[PDB]
């Protein structure tokens, strides 16, 4: 399965898969690494890793379908079976969305339900929550609401701040986010005809 | 701190605290059980333990508030200091729970917010999540809203039913709500005066 990888910052889940598509048994190969915003980290380490890159300012597009049909247009390029938001920070359109049903997946640090949305750990820090965690779903038209592929708890400590958080949770991003990836490459999980998620 | 446990049915949870409270470092100890319903398991596991019992049936009262009177009333007989709601399934008028503010804990089957109400794991199985849990918090007058004081993450497996994933969880429940329970008994967590959690 040829894999885009979309990132809008760090990209350290960026890292983690490429890491994971290099091991001789990976059924997904990243082929393209597309940002929304220049000069961000996660474009330094995909050109590290010899894997082409694409900017696309969304700013500088009429509206979001203009701007998704930019990215569509990338992804047909070069031939891409699955995508992959790592840290993609930008809502896409609906028709964008249908398009790729069933085959974009989308990194969340929350055990979703709970605390969708751009400002999770926030969310979590303020609800009070002792655990969290992160979820790998695939991308529906309501964000934050396509069928759950993965997920991995995460303990709060007291005196956890964003940064520490963020930073434990992460860890477990690095590990559900390519187990999620080889699962869909591999065609061991799809979505079902009834919307709902497949084990194969 | 003289506890009471309110039931509704068949009381592993109060099983549990019984346990944890005959422990002789336990700094609660149980010393009234309450149930709304008649010829519960649970009653059978106070009495075997040398419990008092009182059944209130809450269909017998004009309203919630009378309800809640009643039950008030024995807590005041009994003295006691903390309320353990462990598989109590009715709504506290918002009085009581004012009264009880900081001193009532109830236990939950799922990681709160998510999954609020009386079918948790129905929820819990219909949207998909691989990971649930359960949560003890102090009970405020918004259901399922009170302070989280104590979570456990358990996870879901393909396959689960209600009975499966509502054993799994129990076993994290037998876990949390005795060391909640502890936690406030021994005054090393309380209500904040920011009617947030504190941990002295
Ligand atoms: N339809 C659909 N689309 C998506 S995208 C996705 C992955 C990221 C979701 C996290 C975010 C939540 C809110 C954001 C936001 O308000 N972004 C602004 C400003 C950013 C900028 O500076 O440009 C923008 O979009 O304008 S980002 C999941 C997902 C989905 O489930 N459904
Ligand atoms: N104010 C306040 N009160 C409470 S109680 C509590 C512990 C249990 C919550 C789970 C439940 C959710 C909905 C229920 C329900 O609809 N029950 C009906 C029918 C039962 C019967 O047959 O009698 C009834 O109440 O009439 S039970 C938490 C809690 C809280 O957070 N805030
Ligand atoms: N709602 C989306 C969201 O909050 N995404 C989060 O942004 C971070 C990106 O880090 P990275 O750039 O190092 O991968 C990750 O923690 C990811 O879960
Ligand atoms: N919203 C409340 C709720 O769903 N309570 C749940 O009822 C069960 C009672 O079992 P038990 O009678 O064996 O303790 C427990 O699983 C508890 O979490």
């Amino acid at each position: 399965a040829r894999v885009a990888v979309l990132i809008s910052g760090t990209g350290s889940n960026l890292q983690a898969l490429i890491d994971s598509t290099r091991e001789p048994n990976s059924s997904a190969q990243i082929d393209i690494v597309i940002s929304n915003k220049a000069a961000v980290a996660g474009l330094d380490k995909a050109e590290r890793a010899g894997i082409p890159t694409r900017v696309i300012n969304h700013k500088l597009y009429k509206n979001r379908v203009e701007f998704d049909s930019a990215i569509d247009l990338v992804l047909e390029e070069f031939s891409i079976d699955i995508v992959c938001l790592a840290g993609f920070m930008r809502i896409l359109s609906g028709p964008f969305v249908q398009k790729w049903n069933g085959k974009m997946l989308n990194i969340h640090p929350s055990l979703l339900p709970s605390f969708k949305g751009s400002n999770a750990h926030e969310q979590a820090l303020e609800t009070g929550v002792t655990v969290t965690g992160c979820t790998v779903h695939f991308v529906a038209e309501d964000v934050d609401a396509g069928q759950i592929i993965l997920q991995e708890a995460v303990p709060v400590k007291r005196g956890d701040t964003v940064a520490t958080l963020s930073e434990r949770v992460k860890l477990a991003e690095h590990k559900i986010f390519p187990a999620a990836l080889q699962l869909v490459a591999s065609g061991t999980v799809q979505l079902g005809e009834n919307g709902k998620i497949c084990w194969v």
